[PDB]
């Protein structure tokens, strides 16, 4: 089982990566979409995980979402933003989104919303 | 024509360059005000983009327009800011900016701005 | 006298003890909650300064902080944060800080608060 990371902040993908790596998965990490986009989507893949503003361009992670899933992709989605407007979030959720969650995050909550893929997922 | 960048973010610097390098104009780019300060400003140099709060010091990006303003050097100046509440984006416009961007910011209206001052 | 420093970014520690070391205090850094637990309070710690949210974890630099407090240890604690909501202000004031500063801050603002510090210390 695999959950594709797209985040910019290399922080983020190391602080994400150690936080879910007791989590029965493996994440796999992208800084950027145009990295990501080269990536041949594995059939083992059964979620992701975005950040909204990829580079500091608003909204790019949520065109992303909205790109694959006018593609016929259709994995869970945990769009996630450290800067964040209503509209962002609108936009997010009518993406698809599974969750939309704020950084900085409540561990808690998204280990939840992964486990919750994972589960879906078998 | 020269345009300076003055954003202590690495990453940002890039790309931020990276984006504007399909215009007519070339980026020279700055970590900090203190570097700037360390510049004879050329005459090939029609305008700046500034990060408002260089290094965490909120505003200090605006307080190095203001510095220069009062130095009579005059160049189209954009501001931009990820974290900023009303008084700055105010601050800002009396600072004589042509316009305050938030960051995370939306791509063609940075280019938008960008090719108004290469046109002027 | 000492003030401790506890902020994950190497950029921001090495900003902050430059901005302060003109002050009569010597600025001890650490880059984690971990890290810093495992040192051995010094009888010459007078204060100090904590990110709000280590490593992104919200709240986990407040949550140090209550530690501390739990232990009786009782050093005026400047707590620091960038994006941050009512909740996360009014959680570091109960846990007993001394301020609580939003970063962009103003220089000032941090300086007097730590040579506030330094002067009901002696």
């Amino acid at each position: 089982p695999i959950i594709y990371l797209v985040d910019h902040q290399k922080d983020a993908r190391a602080a994400l990566s150690k936080l879910l790596s007791p989590l029965d998965v493996t994440i796999q990490c992208f800084a950027s979409a145009e990295s990501f986009m080269r990536q041949q989507i594995s059939d083992d893949a059964i979620g992701m995980i975005i950040e909204a503003h990829l580079e500091d361009k608003k909204d790019s992670g949520i065109e992303l979402l909205e790109t694959l899933v006018k593609r016929g992709f259709h994995l869970p989605t945990i769009v996630m933003a450290s800067s964040s407007d209503i509209p962002t979030a609108v936009r997010a959720m009518r993406a698809s989104a599974a969750d939309f969650i704020e950084k900085p995050f409540i561990e808690h909550v998204l280990v939840h919303d992964v486990q919750q893929i994972i589960n879906g997922a078998k």
